[PDB]
């Protein structure tokens, strides 16, 4: 149903993703045991997607978009500047499958996420 | 960004739209472009109900009920409550280069026939 979110950093709390905006972030991904399988940083660059569209793992459209603007129970709300963790359950990442051998079968992923901007 | 292709059969109120996360309710029929069905609410017996724009159905519908997540695209209509709309939706925004054989084959585009009954209950 829904991700788990830890705020590291506050952020200005104004600025919030909508479906189908474009969002820029940095981010690190570890699985539940800490080892790594992707990581922005590494990769030289922070990454811009579209959010809520179904461009990335549905824990990434939920958090990033706030539930869709529906919003949820424990769901703090992220905003440009936030720091956060993510923990996405298996379901709302890379499902019973996964994507072997990058990712196993019914894996928990962590993530390490910083929104720098909005659109 | 491929965008699907949606004719407007008869206006709506032109006042109530779909957003992300909102249900709708809606008679549509599914025709492969030869004009076979594949699927029907009708079939069903009760039109169908569901949340869009949160990949719970095919991305071409997601878009459609939404009008591209709110931000509009070229040659797209705003589909309202009451609307009777054919929706041309290309593979790549139903089911994709493998399909789901048997109930849809490979590369398939999908033609359908919907009528938006109401949103959110209403």
């Amino acid at each position: 149903e829904l991700p788990q979110i830890e705020i590291v950093q506050e952020g200005d709390n104004t600025t919030f993703a909508k479906p189908g905006d474009t969002v820029t972030i940095h981010y690190d991904g570890k699985l539940t045991n800490g080892k790594e399988f992707d990581s922005s940083r590494k990769r030289g660059k922070p990454f811009t997607c579209t959010v809520g569209v179904g461009q990335v793992i549905k824990g990434w459209d939920i958090s990033l978009t706030n539930n869709y603007g529906k919003g949820g129970a424990n769901l703090p709300k992220i905003s440009k500047g936030t720091k956060a963790i993510l923990t996405i359950p298996p379901n709302l990442a890379y499902g019973p499958r996964g994507i072997p051998p990058i990712i196993g079968p019914n894996e928990t992923l962590v993530f390490e996420v910083e929104l720098l901007g909005v659109n």
